[PDB]
């Protein structure tokens, strides 16, 4: 609830975003510079925004509050923005690559009429204001740099995991055989937990002169098993979670994905039961997503997910008591009660 | 033929680029790692390279010839490929947005069987390949931020562009009066001018320690007017020029691309003509493209384009003249002999 307590300033400060990504006024570009705020307003808006509270979060748990003045606090609400648009040109072109319908309770930007693969440009102006924000705001301080290459190894990593994602996942042919946990794991820690975990608060820490390797190795240890069980936990919702809370409709298993479910579901499966998937699997019917479903539930896979929480909440409370140390417990607490 | 002659270096570069990008050998990503191989491999090679040893060239004459060592040349040519990566990069994506068919003497990435909307992905990565290549080369080079800043600020310039290209070309829809020479030229300075020859030029620059902004300010005005001229001819090319040369087969007209040749057509059309477009510009059909040929060719804008050229030479020449100084002239003309 620190983050309910940061969060009112930090979405108010998005009208501040935009005005300044528009103030490029070379009259030439207005055109453009005018689709840009419909994206940005359309797709950087209706989410929970934790990621970007996450930077918000932590710079004040972080820095010294003599050293938290308007200005430094300023960038780190622009920071906060920074990483949800990441979040936003990488959803608006999965959302693309993976059909989807519809994103945070409206149908997906590229959907629209009048848009379609034009999405794929709207979704790299997105990420380019990135850098123009950090340009604006942070050019003249230390940690400028550091930011730089930490979105942008950040955005290499998660693309990276993409691709494992995407060549795990043909389309159109059956495969089974390469759902192992292994692989699982390897996706959602390059797709997932560095640029939803170990970023924001790699960020905060770099804004707080906080640069040290070994310091940054101890967060990431932390924040990678956050970020695996936070896929998971997305994975299991995407077939089981409530639209009107996730926003999205789910299309892992028509997507043919390697998800935490069909990964278990192999686990458990008896050969009848291997068929069943075999036959309904990575298909776009619904009554074949339907029988999966019913496999799924067949066995008790909603109640191995409740377990697994458990489990990986409690070694998660473990990691932070081994790792959190020299920085605030609270960073990571926070995070944890955000999404246990 | 500066060109010619630092070519075949830059090319077999090409292996050590890979093996780089490569050896970031995390076992787990492997796979990815050689989709990514694949994906270098299919769409940064079969093209001209004249961005990438621009690049070279520039560098070999604005660089003091005893401090062009072995490291600070393989260098240059690592800074090269980074530009030839951008190209790629939005090569793969705007092919994808365009509809295309074929590209550089081979069936378009996306359209090959497997590939798809996946192409998005591997796009992006392909433009994360700059930043990874500027940091192994160039990190502790002063001018690293220089780069780093530059090649974005680039990257953006150029989707506004895009932006500002894909909007006055709405799809399904009539509207000349959209295509205006003053957009048309806002139009490529943006999607084309920055990219293709500030970049390159002011990449070296900065290589060189040319970063003063009075000196950057002077190339441009020669680049972006080169710039210009460059996008107007590969235009003209895209209806007549000789697909064994280009490369691809052009779709403007019935992608209902704001065109030179449109443009000049709509200053020199009749209320007949200007019907006849009407009704054929903008569409799938080969006998409505076909139509609009004849139109353009009924109104001899091949010799309107041919006398355009003589003139832009002859400007380019001029500011040349102008703003080339304190920078060897011959900077700017190996790129002008290279273009006209
Ligand atoms: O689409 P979402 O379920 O929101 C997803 O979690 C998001 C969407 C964008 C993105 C990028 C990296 N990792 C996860 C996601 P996905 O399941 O596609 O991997
Ligand atoms: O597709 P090409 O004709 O090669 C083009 O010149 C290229 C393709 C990628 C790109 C990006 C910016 N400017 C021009 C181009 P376009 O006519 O699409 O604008
Ligand atoms: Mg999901
Ligand atoms: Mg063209």
């Amino acid at each position: 609830d620190v983050y309910a307590q940061e969060k009112q300033d930090f979405v108010q400060h998005f009208s501040q975003i935009v005005r300044v990504l528009t103030e490029d006024e070379h009259p030439e570009i207005g055109d453009a510079i005018a689709r840009l705020k419909e994206v940005l307003e359309y797709n950087a808006i209706g989410g929970k925004y934790n990621r970007g509270l996450t930077v918000v979060v932590a710079f004040r748990e972080l820095v010294e509050p003599r050293k938290q003045d308007a200005d430094s606090l300023q960038r780190a609400w622009t920071v906060g923005w920074c990483v949800e648009l990441l979040q936003a040109f990488f959803l608006v072109a999965d959302d693309i690559m993976d059909s989807s319908l519809t994103r945070r309770g409206q149908i997906c930007w590229y959907q629209k009429p009048g848009v379609g693969l034009d999405a794929i440009n709207d979704a790299n102006l997105l990420e380019a204001c990135i850098y123009r924000l950090l340009k604006l705001y942070c050019r003249e301080q230390p940690y400028y740099l550091n930011l730089i290459e930490l979105f942008l190894q950040s955005s290499y990593q998660t693309e990276i995991g993409q691709t494992l994602d995407l060549l795990t996942a043909p389309q159109g042919n059956v495969d089974l055989v390469r759902f192992t946990e292994k692989r699982y794991k390897s996706i959602v820690k390059y797709k997932t937990a560095f640029y939803s975990f170990y970023l924001p608060i790699a960020a905060a820490m770099y804004m707080a002169g906080i640069d040290g390797e070994k310091e940054h190795a101890n967060a990431k240890k932390i924040l990678l098993e956050m970020g695996e069980f936070f896929q998971i936990q997305d994975d299991y919702l995407d077939l089981f979670g409530d639209p009107s809370v996730t926003g999205k409709i789910g299309t892992d298993i028509q997507d043919n994905k390697c998800s935490w479910l069909v990964v278990q579901c192999l686990q458990r499966a008896t050969p009848e039961q291997y068929q069943i998937l075999k036959e309904n699997y990575g298909q776009k019917e619904a009554e074949k997503v339907a029988r999966v479903k019913a496999l799924y539930e067949e066995l008790d896979l909603p109640a191995v997910f409740l377990q697994y929480e458990e489990d990986s909440y409690s070694h998660i409370m473990a990691l932070i008591e081994q790792y959190a140390a020299p920085l605030p417990p609270a960073v990571f607490l926070g995070l944890a009660r955000k999404i246990y």
